[PDB]
């Protein structure tokens, strides 16, 4: 009784016995958000979805786009989404992942990182990396919480192709494939996921709305990446032209790590952000942190008039809860500064209206 | 070099590696809360605190309430914050843990559940109980980051006292001392928060009022269970002397053995205080929503007779209850998620209860209100 009573959970036990610790609500939710539609494209809805599918899908997202920072050659991410099949799978090049056995670990290194809990290459917090990867458990997650899962990638250097399968929650794998290679180098991560964890009949239009307008986010948020979807390339061009897909407008590139737009809001202060590729959907520091600056520079009460998109680059970001909406790091600890050029503090003049201060001047009598 | 790359941390290295994802932050934080000060009392101003710090606070306190649940017999709970010394000890009667040794993990299970990490008795769904505890991070968690935990419990049926203390973020422990036993059972955990973790110099005058707030709100969300801060015992007996401490009209009601609430009017807008299995829910949840909504709805009955999230906006509201395995969207509980169909239990408030809420300071204003507006004229 003693030893029914007190338990020792393993760590995969203790993720699929506590799933929200880990990726968040694994039950429906239902708010307003942006999504991307088929044939409307991206609007401001109301949705029902689970917010713990949402972000195994993002955590293999954002592992994609953080490889552009590893290596720089990196053009294009292809994003593939299948309802019927009830398969996803995220690709991309630049250098693959060094097919060869880990000396410490004892196992190729693709094994090691995607089958192991709390394996990671943004563990050394010396480098001051601006990648989203930082805790070690996403790719896992993701395996944890899938049907099957694949990992396929390729490098030029070890000149080796490795390939490997994971079933039943990353409870068991698949005999490892390895053959020569030599060629451009990619990484291709294809999951079934377990949808029973998830109490969903098929990956509706919704969830799929959700994901469909976060490849429309990484081709966004990413620079000289071009992101296909089932294989159409999507029509984003930088920061501004994504951010003109919600406007269909004061911008700025204040530099390599930053990126501004703010425009009118007839509807509070509203902000849309991202953290290395992250979307931080209920704001952070990092937004609070420009947004302050222009509003002082023309001054709360203004503030609510603004509708600002933040784009930056953060060394170690520290986010909230698990579904990392909501950054927190100091705007001293970031690595870099964002000021305006003293064009934009001025273009950006042309939502100043003392107008209804000034038509305030009515009376109230009986 | 790859291997330099692609490492592989150990639980424990990595929850000291990666805080915010076990305890929340650990960088100061500023905003609005209640909070007990010295000398005045419990009221609402600014507080600067880190989060993490507060959370293993806040760890072993509801532990010692979640020990309520466990044995129905626990009548106190003796809460110790010495700044000066930088130490913390939370006292609790009633049965005390098991002081045997766990045939599968060959070691004493007080050792085992807050040494270990993912040690819990709260691990079996199905047990269905309304305990704060169910990750077992918890005391592991202010183990990690105490320089010093201490863990003494005394167990009358097994009659032995267990004793042993732990070292430098659980990376070292000493000793184990075992004796006889047959008292009153009692188990106390004493640790020394490693301040320089949360970027502190010590426990400064607003950290100290949170955790001394926390305190009276144990003693007002328990049932029949005494609260001492350093010696002396707290003065509040029950959730509706609880409230009283808020406020210098109220309306009050205890709807079951798991769900008790009071309403008053405000005139800040919304306004909710409210508890979860002893856990501060300071953003609410489910759980206030469903009373809330509940009262806002036979208010908005007798507008009709003579505005709906208008209603809601005149209310100050207060709920203490017991929910069944409970859900929170944040590393601060702050928030319970969990849907009213899966609570355990319900509350529906009694005819009398609503009947008495049409009447305090809140139609009448309104009525008041709207009357008001229809006679202005704008010039
Ligand atoms: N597309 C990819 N290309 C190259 N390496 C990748 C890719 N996706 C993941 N990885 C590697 O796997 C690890 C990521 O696992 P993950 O669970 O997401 O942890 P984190 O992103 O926090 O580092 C890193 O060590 C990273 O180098
Ligand atoms: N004051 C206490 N009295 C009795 N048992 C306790 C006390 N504090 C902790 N425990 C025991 O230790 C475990 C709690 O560890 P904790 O890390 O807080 O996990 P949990 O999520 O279960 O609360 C449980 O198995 C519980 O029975
Ligand atoms: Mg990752
Ligand atoms: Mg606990």
């Amino acid at each position: 009784s003693v030893e029914r009573i007190y338990q020792k959970k393993t760590q995969l036990e203790h993720i699929l016995l506590r799933p929200d610790t880990y990726i968040g609500s694994v039950e429906l939710v239902t708010q307003q958000m942006w999504v991307y539609d088929e044939d409307v494209g991206i609007n401001y809805r109301e949705v029902t979805f689970v917010p713990g599918l949402y972000k195994i899908f993002d955590e293999i997202l954002v592992n994609a786009a953080d490889n552009k920072q590893r290596d720089p050659k990196m053009s294009c991410i292809r994003v593939t989404i299948d309802p019927e099949n009830n398969l996803i799978s995220i690709w991309n090049n630049g250098k693959g992942i060094p097919v060869v056995e880990h000396k410490v670990e004892k196992m190729y290194v693709p094994a090691l990182i995607f089958g192991q809990l709390l394996t990671s290459s943004n563990y050394d917090d010396d480098e001051k990396k601006v990648t989203g990867g930082r805790n070690g458990y996403g790719a896992k997650l993701c395996n944890i919480f899938s049907t099957k899962f694949t990992v396929e990638t390729a490098s030029r250097e070890y000149k080796k192709m490795f390939k490997q399968t994971w079933m039943d929650n990353m409870g068991r794998a698949g005999e490892m494939e390895l053959k020569p290679f030599n060629g451009e180098d990619y990484t291709c991560i294809t999951f079934q996921p377990d949808l029973s964890k998830f109490k969903m009949q098929s990956l509706d239009k919704d969830i799929v709305a959700l994901m469909v307008r976060r490849a429309y986010d990484i081709a966004g948020s990413t620079k000289d990446v071009k992101v296909f979807l089932n294989g159409n390339k999507l029509p984003v061009k930088g920061f501004r032209s994504y951010v003109d897909m919600y406007l269909k407008v004061i911008h700025e590139q204040v530099n390599h790590r930053w990126e501004v737009c703010l425009t009118m809001s007839e509807k509070g202060f509203q902000q849309i952000s991202f953290v290395n590729s992250i979307a931080t959907s209920k704001g952070g520091r990092h937004v609070d942190y420009v947004a302050d600056q222009i509003v002082t520079k023309l001054v709360h009460q203004v503030k609510n008039h603004m509708w600002i998109f933040v784009n930056a680059l953060i060394e170690n970001p520290t986010f909230d809860s698990q579904t990392k909406e909501n950054m927190t790091l100091q705007p001293k600890s970031f690595g870099s500064t964002c000021q305006l050029s003293e064009k934009f503090i001025k273009a950006a003049i042309g939502i100043v209206e003392s107008i209804l201060n000034w038509v305030k001047f009515k009376a109230q009598v009986q």
